[PDB]
């Protein structure tokens, strides 16, 4: 990904685009009670905290285009995967206006309180007065798609999230690029059938895990998993992305039938985005945020992994490749040892940094005892092993559990916590109850105890 030009809207014919400077993120009811080392995200250049230039800290991620044309791993990499994708015959047909917006069989409903992007943000009109969840009307929808059309600039927001000490030091800031509603709905009515194939298939055969349920799912990948495991981390993934990975995948949606709407992954290449008063372009990087945006991510990995081992080990069966992505996060297994070592090296010449597995110094075999996705440890029950609990630590959840974005999601945002923490075990799950339970607001929420969030995750499967 690289920006090629940036300059004042005006110049070319676009609204400044107002965006919250002030982070919705306050400490929490328990902010004492928990310990934590993050704090909101620098939103703005003029941020008290800042140790370098913002904008050029935020817009950094785009390291640029390491590879012009798809070369012929890439046509391998892109036959193989295609070839997989084929078994599930996928439905090609467009998806209808209606379920488009509103929902299907494996697609939900468009998200009512994400941005509506260009240009109803900057008419101040928002998806509330455009569409109807209980009556689903298309109307009103299909009067702006006449009007406005698609292929509109995508709207640059930045991520109000929590981040370490150095990153807000750096600036260090993660973006939004929010797709005209016009686009995202034109997007899910071209690719809706595909995205609901994705969403009812996690597994190794899309090699996607978008849609999934953790506390159920973790149970059935092992299975899917060949004996030796492999993965490693991306830095900036999205942005990194040269040209010719968006080339690739165009190349497999022709191959399972959507050579029809191909022309919508150029938008997602070539495209322009809004922020504030600037409008720039960038060539390459995937839009972080839009509709399908991590589906295909999942894809284009499933054609990077593919193409690494072909360049790095000729002779490879990628038919016993057998890996599952969300995005940039993976996890990977082959009958043999593989060096993660020598495959990031690789990913060099395809302009992908790849680094050791959960931010480790150095590349280690990745066994189940160690292997984490989604965050998420894989630890079998103590009573049923064929039963698998996603383990996330407690870290994390003690971070987010010390803020809050609105005191009336306190009970939702804390039995989220709770649905994710228990799995770490009872006497670990009581000391977090107990702790919330030390301060007013947490003996105010309704939470489930131990056991109850067993017996519930046994009567699930
Ligand atoms: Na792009």
């Amino acid at each position: 990904g690289e920006i090629q030009w940036m300059r004042p809207s005006k110049e070319v014919g676009y609204p400044i685009i107002n965006a919250p400077s002030k982070t919705k993120l306050e400490p929490s009811a328990f902010h004492y009670v928990f310990e934590g080392v993050k704090e909101p995200a620098v939103l703005t250049k003029n941020d008290p905290r800042l140790k370098t230039d913002f904008e050029e800290a935020i817009f950094s991620k785009y390291v640029g285009n390491k590879i012009t044309e798809v070369d012929e791993y890439m046509k391998e990499a892109v036959d193989h995967y295609a070839g997989q994708l084929m078994s599930l015959d996928i439905n090609t047909e467009q998806m209808c206006l209606e379920d488009a917006m509103y929902g299907t069989d494996g697609l939900e409903a468009l998200d009512l309180s994400t941005s509506a992007g260009y240009p109803y943000v900057a008419m101040g009109k928002k998806k509330r007065d455009i569409l109807n969840k209980q009556t689903r009307d298309t109307k009103e929808m299909q009067k702006l798609l006449d009007t406005y059309g698609i292929n509109l600039p995508l709207v640059t927001y930045v991520k109000d999230e929590l981040r370490s000490k150095t990153k807000v030091e750096q600036g260090k800031s993660r973006l939004i690029e929010a797709s005209s509603l016009n686009d995202s709905v034109a997007m899910r009515m071209a690719f809706g059938n595909l995205y609901a194939a994705f969403h009812k298939n996690p597994g190794v055969i899309t090699g996607s895990a978008v849609g999934c349920d953790p506390d159920l799912f973790w149970s059935k990948i092992p299975v899917l998993m060949e004996e030796k495991l492999f993965a490693f981390d991306y830095t900036g993934y999205d942005a990194s992305l040269s040209p010719a990975w968006f080339e690739a995948l165009k190349m497999v949606l022709e191959k399972i039938g959507f050579g029809d709407r191909v022309d919508y992954i150029d938008y997602l290449n070539h495209s322009h985005h809004l922020y504030k008063n600037k409008t720039y372009c960038v060539k390459g990087g995937m839009p972080s945020g839009i509709s399908g945006t991590s589906i295909f991510n999942s894809m284009i990995n499933n054609l990077i992994i593919r193409t690494l081992l072909l360049k790095t080990y000729k002779g490879i069966d990628l038919d016993h490749l057998k890996m599952i992505a969300y995005g940039d996060d993976v996890i990977a297994s082959y009958p043999h040892e593989v060096d993660a070592s020598l495959l990031a090296q690789s990913g060099k010449d395809y302009g992908l940094t790849m680094t050791p597995a959960d931010k480790s110094a150095t590349f280690e075999t990745v066994t189940w005892e160690n292997v984490t996705f989604l965050k998420r440890f894989f630890r079998a029950d103590e009573k049923y092993p064929f039963l698998i609990h996603p383990v996330m630590p407690m870290k994390e959840i003690h971070e987010s559990i010390r803020w809050t974005k609105d005191p009336r999601n306190t009970q939702d945002h804390v039995r989220s916590l709770c649905l994710l923490a228990w799995h770490n075990g009872e006497e670990e799950y009581n000391k977090f109850l107990a702790k919330i339970r030390s301060v007013p607001i947490g003996r105010a929420l309704d939470l489930p105890e131990y056991s109850t969030l067993y017996d519930r995750w046994l009567d699930s499967f």
